[PDB]
């Protein structure tokens, strides 16, 4: 599922992102944009072996398990197959623990290269929350 720009800051406040450790909702959407273009079904491979997945593309070294990363963690307990639902749930819940790990939301590359210090209010334009 290929989320719309208000359904999805929409269904991230009703899971609990909006200033979910300080970060505004419109930070959580300005992530999304630039980490899968608001797709649910997003993967890309990484250089180490491990893969992103997800609306967040959330990485299964650490997080998720995928049964083809040696060496990893499963920290989220899920497969990495449920990141791919047309329900995110189970994506906002591991980044909810991805987050609150030390660095905040610098773990995403796109957000701090792309979101950070920006107007992110301006992705919850007009949306009707």
């Amino acid at each position: 599922k290929v989320f719309g720009r208000c359904e999805l800051a929409a269904a991230m406040k009703r899971h609990g992102l909006d200033n979910y450790r300080g970060y505004s909702l419109g930070n959580w959407v300005c992530a999304a944009k630039f980490e899968s273009n608001f797709n649910t079904q997003a993967t890309n491979r990484n250089t180490d072996g491990s893969t992103d997945y997800g609306i967040l593309q959330i990485n299964s070294r650490w997080w998720c398990n995928d049964g083809r990363t040696p060496g990893s963690r499963n920290l989220c307990n899920i497969p990495c197959s449920a990141l791919l639902s047309s329900d995110i749930t189970a994506s906002v819940n591991c980044a909810k623990k991805i987050v609150s790990d030390g660095n905040g939301m610098n773990a995403w590359v796109a957000w701090r290269n792309r979101c950070k210090g920006t107007d992110v209010q301006a992705w919850i334009r007009g949306c009707r929350l």
